[PDB]
């Protein structure tokens, strides 16, 4: 029962105490549960942040009840211990985490190039319960899309030839027309699947995908039944959870927004995004997208010095890139940066790297786990936080969190959007319902969340869009731990600096970030890159 | 597992199903939790509550998320059957309520007629195990305010002499001029007592009172030491419980509240409309005002008839008159309106009365009692509900919601006022900001109630002050009634009609209401009479 | 009297004399033009070329009037021959380039990091007579837009305020509104420069630019004098030649464009991109680009090696940068990549570069320089040719046919425009005219150079317009080395190959390209980079 920097009654007594003023019935407050608090030796950490949060709302009471209070300052200053205590009660207080690694991949057939990266977890942590999610509904999600879009660009092409060299149809208005018909479809299988389940609630999604493909883009059925059969096989040889058997979960509020993402929009990384919490949540270990790679030994490659030009990504994406040279772990994983690179320092890994056995000697294995019941730890990129990395205890309360974030934006989103897309209309004049009342329920609190909220039609089809970060990516993630350490339940607007982001950072070493397929993940649909590929669609018709 | 007249799923769906329209994921959302609440046989009536609670409020969301929807008509009347629903689960679903009697009597000595009423119950009731509530800590109260008021009158009528005929010291001008005085030596004893228990946090209230007497009031301690004797034996021989026994209260929130309006208001009244619906929650029973008697028999008095001039209320007044002039069980129970009858009708009684042996055949006892764990009963006199009869199941939902109402009302009262009266001032000073205050916190709901609460510092020492019973009193229950069928929490502007609120009144053959002491509580402060009163201190000084 | 590999007339009798068939009057149209042309030994190359010139149109009727003819697929081969013959005498027959540096800078004051750049030039050259021209009239054109643009930018910016986190204004939005504006002031300035202009033919531009910003944005005149006084002579110090002396270019037909670009549309870059060509058809020289050096020598750094990791431009770039950090001859040329290297190779350059003692070890100077009459060299970038590099004999014949390329351009763009912005409209109803009516005047040859044009409206004030390259640049000098080999006159659209222009390439070693201001002006406005600043205006204000 470690009773930490938090101040003792008295303690605090002498840092407001202000000369001849009496105490008030709402200042007593304070001490009376600040002094309760210290005697919790026995109660869980969760309880104690909980008393901690009733702490911190009885104080900010105390100064709003008085503004003229000269306590306030000294109050202002005892809310800020509150928060190291919360961080203290984080750290010395740590738990076994579940030895679970989770991977997810739905929508379609799990890739081989997937599966490879995922069994390097496999071999070397023999004691981790691997968990490589599934969905047996939504096998043909994925290959809706796929025709949709293709079947969208045909037909937007083809719109312009006569008016091909006029300047007015650039890349801009050719995907404004794309989305155009794009969402046309998308809605026009919508109205058909939820008809479908309407008049048979025992119909599954692929078989209304199959038919809905068959009916309309001359699709032979026979040939999906062979796909997804073969994709059924091939997950379930690799350790395949379906999502079906966790019930958990679809009995839970956060199943309607899985299926939203995945039936209603074909956006399988959102789905994913929501699936990976709500996992940790009720099973508890450590979530990895599936582009991931085990942590390099700290020792391995200690004896080798850095270049001076080139970057430290450039270094730490070529030491993976050694191993699967000469090791050959993986199918022609691209030797291109260690072909970029001096040759006396070429044959110092091929030298240094062949000097070690198996593979238990290259990538350091997890073991034995410890993390807060408070936290979620989550990785880091370059450019902030991401969902790529989460280790979890079962039950934390950052993972409850994290999850009533993510379902109270989906409620802001819905609350506003299936106003608009019910009374059925064109795209445009669907979008410009959709953002108008945004804009109407949007506060000053809300307002940098809510930008990116309006573009949430666009997500997939279009540039630049942060839509699906501040809905189930790491904004969310990030309210949850603003939530934490402010005490409170709901922020949307983040006021957290990347420091204060650190304490719940996954040890670096732990996770291998600079892969291949990272690198293909990091693609980034820039406005500049979109050009080109109207250019290349162009292309293709003539 | 009664179904009751709640629809089911396929009914609803009926209801509504307007033609060619799909349904949403908000309103799928009410059928699925609907079609849950059905198959709830198992679980316990409170449970069902808190289905209907949420199954109300999703179907609220869905009527203003589409105000379009042609359903909403059809919604609008599935909310009403929901209030219905709550009120067939209260009625037909009851439970036994705990055999125990409650009274209550703090600040003073106990008096002995209202002991004489308690008995009557106790003596016809044997089952009951009866619990007169007092507080040790506090025999003083009602001595120190009889001691302020008193010398607060005088002053007030010598600033006055050489002004006696002049109009402008009426009755008004009088009683301002009063609590002016009052409110600086009720706060002078505050800032004394909240130093004392600052200093000695092992004193109870009286011992800082009889102090406060001695030093300024120049009253001998030990005249009061036998008082508190005289009175702690009084009670203790009557079935006396102490309210620091009951721990349960004093650790609860509403305990602040208790002695807020005993020690620094001087509000027994208010103090025991807290303690006890506190009481009925945590203990279960039913609830009296020591003013009231038990119910006079269906029977005794069938055969005789009204006469056409009284009233109804005057012939059930002298009903209990007849009892206590010829079975004598009370010392001079005034037979004022009995001498104000025909002497025919007069021996009719007499004759009638008397032919009947001990008490059984008088008074009908209660026995056994069944109540919902929903609802808490509460007496109905000519002009609304009253609190002077309260039957309660043990930790009943509604209970509950009673003293939630009363937490949260002194919450906004004091939310207000502990601002103004910290920065000491003089009172009309004080007045005048706290009352400021409320109004710029108030709205359109919570305005009919916030009028009242601004007369709070003149509770008790002005003519025509209703706040009390806004505060602890009736309009609190009433609130309580309108969270149950509204599935809301902390409405404060009631718009429930009489009708509705009889669904929760205690059967009027229980309690016989129109004692002598409740007319004598029942003399209500009006403004004439006031008048008549400066008269009377003005007639005492010459 | 070389003959070159151009066949005789009898080697050409050879190629095609199919057996038993006459020849025509068209065929030996051919061969009594190709027996003439090698009897012109005493004759000009250029009077050569079109005697060549006029052989291929003959050759390309005869084939054209009789498609049946076996000849064809000889004479078909003929065609390629005489482009090889122009290419031979182009090589071949040499002339003296005139020894004149051309620099420009019009529209506002000589910034002195470009004086920095001409003075190296003019140092290690001290034969060649160095013009850097300039224009009395015009010292304000810079001025006066960077007042617009600005002034536009903050009119843009309040219009959103109250529409700062609706997603629909985005970078696009901003700078089509801006651009609206932009259009409006541009024009405005234009009617009372055309109605000044009108009513006093004596006035200069200056005179109305100062005059403009006095009235409208609030400028104060004398300052602008101070302006215009410290640039000409600053200007005049420094070698200034005037536009306006150069009377021989105000007295031909592109003097009108140059004006058009300089006065109507602010383009100081179009402008200086005509003046440039038509100097070299008029004077004889070498234009350069402010932002050129001169050549490093092949000796200076050959016994040094590149590094495998840094790219061959980079190393170019530091081999700059390496002069200016021990020699110093520009104050503080930024030590950027030099400061990136490994300090190993950073004491190479040190050491072997301090060990020449003054500038003409640095770098190699031009001397004698000779050209053909037919060709003007262009320098080359990675992405393609550039105009920032212009060898070029006096009154060359592809001098001329780049001007008659520029002015025929200029003629397509205003034989659209003017018309439509005659009738003044909104700037979009404008663009949407003139685009319209460019589309219909459009066939299959000029398709993809109309295409840019009809973004001419929006050069300076948009991302991603290449307009003013297939006017003034590349383009028309790409067309006029297509005109050259196709032995036309008037080809917009090139099919001229990498390795076809390499022909007129300017000598790598006599400029080095990889300046420091280069790469600022090579920043190349990218969609992207346009968020960017939109984010950055919006930061300002607020
Ligand atoms: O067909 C697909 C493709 C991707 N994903 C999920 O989307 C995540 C995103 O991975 P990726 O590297 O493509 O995205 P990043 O976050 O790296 O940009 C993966 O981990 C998968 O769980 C999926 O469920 N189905
Ligand atoms: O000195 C006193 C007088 C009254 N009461 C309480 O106040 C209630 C109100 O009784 P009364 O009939 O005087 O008031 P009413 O509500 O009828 O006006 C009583 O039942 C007691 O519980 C008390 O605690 N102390
Ligand atoms: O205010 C200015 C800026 C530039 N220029 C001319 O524009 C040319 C373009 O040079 P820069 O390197 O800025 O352009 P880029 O390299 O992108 O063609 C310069 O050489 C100058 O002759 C000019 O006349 N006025
Ligand atoms: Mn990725
Ligand atoms: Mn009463
Ligand atoms: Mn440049």
């Amino acid at each position: 029962g470690s009773g930490g920097s938090l101040v003792n009654r008295k303690q605090l007594e002498k840092m407001a105490n202000v000369r001849f003023r009496t105490q008030e019935d709402e200042y007593v407050a304070i001490l009376d549960a600040l002094e309760e608090y210290h005697n919790m030796s026995e109660n869980t950490v969760v309880e104690k942040y909980l008393k901690l949060k009733d702490i911190n709302s009885l104080t900010d009471i105390c100064i709003d009840t008085y503004k003229k209070s000269g306590r306030n300052k000294a109050l202002k200053k005892f809310k800020e211990y509150l928060v190291t205590e919360v961080l203290e009660l984080k750290n010395n207080n740590l738990t076994p985490v579940e030895k679970n690694l989770h991977f997810v991949w739905i929508g379609g057939q799990i890739n081989d190039t997937a599966i490879n990266y995922i069994n390097q977890w496999k071999d070397v942590n023999s004691d981790y319960n691997v968990n490589v999610f599934y969905d047996s509904n939504a096998f043909l999600i994925n290959t809706l899309k796929k025709t949709v879009v293709e079947s969208a660009i045909n037909d937007t092409l083809e719109s312009f030839r006569e008016n091909l060299n006029d300047p007015r149809f650039d890349y801009n208005k050719f995907f404004r027309k794309r989305m155009e018909i794009i969402y046309d479809k998308q809605k026009n299988f919508i109205n058909y699947y939820k008809a479908q389940r309407e008049e048979n609630p025992e119909l599954i999604i692929d078989d209304i995908v199959k038919t809905y493909l068959s009916n309309e883009y001359s699709k032979e059925i026979d040939e999906l039944n062979t796909y997804i059969e073969e994709s059924l096989n091939k997950i379930t040889q690799n350790s395949g959870n379906d999502v079906r058997n966790f019930g958990e979960f679809k009995n839970g509020e956060s199943f309607n927004l899985y299926e939203q993402e995945l039936v209603e929009r074909w956006n399988l990384a959102a789905a994913s995004d929501i699936l990976r919490i709500s996992a940790l949540k009720e099973i508890g270990g450590m979530y990895l997208d599936v582009d991931m790679l085990p942590g390099i030994q700290p020792d391995l490659f200690e004896s080798i010095e850095k270049p001076s030009s080139v970057t430290v990504d450039f270094w730490e994406m070529t030491k993976l890139e050694a191993i699967m040279k000469y090791k050959e772990y993986i199918p022609e994983y691209t030797s291109e940066h260690f072909d970029m690179l001096d040759e006396e320092v070429q044959s110092s890994f091929e030298s240094v790297l062949a000097s070690k056995s198996d593979k238990s000697e290259i990538f350091s294995s997890l073991g034995d786990m410890e993390a807060s019941p408070l936290e979620v730890k989550i990785a880091f990129n370059s450019k902030g936080i991401i969902n790529q990395g989460l280790i979890s205890v079962k039950d934390s309360y950052c993972s409850n969190l994290i999850v009533k974030q993510i379902e109270n934006r989906y409620k802001i989103l819905n609350n506003s959007l299936n106003p608009a897309i019910s009374e059925d209309n064109d795209f445009n004049t669907t979008t410009n319902t959709f953002i108008d009342s945004i804009m109407a329920e949007a506060n000053a609190d809300n307002g940098r969340f809510m930008m990116e909220l309006g573009k949430y039609l666009r997500v997939g089809f279009f540039p630049d869009v942060k839509t699906t970060i501040n809905l189930s990516g790491p904004e969310a993630y990030a309210a949850a731990y603003q939530d934490l350490l402010m005490f409170k339940e709901g922020s949307m607007n983040i006021h957290l600096i990347e420091a204060d982001l650190r304490n719940f950072e996954i040890s670096k070493t732990n996770i291998s970030q600079s892969t291949e397929q990272e690198m293909a993940s990091l693609w980034s649909f820039d406005d500049a890159r979109a050009k080109a590929q109207f250019e290349e669609y162009k292309r293709n018709y003539f």
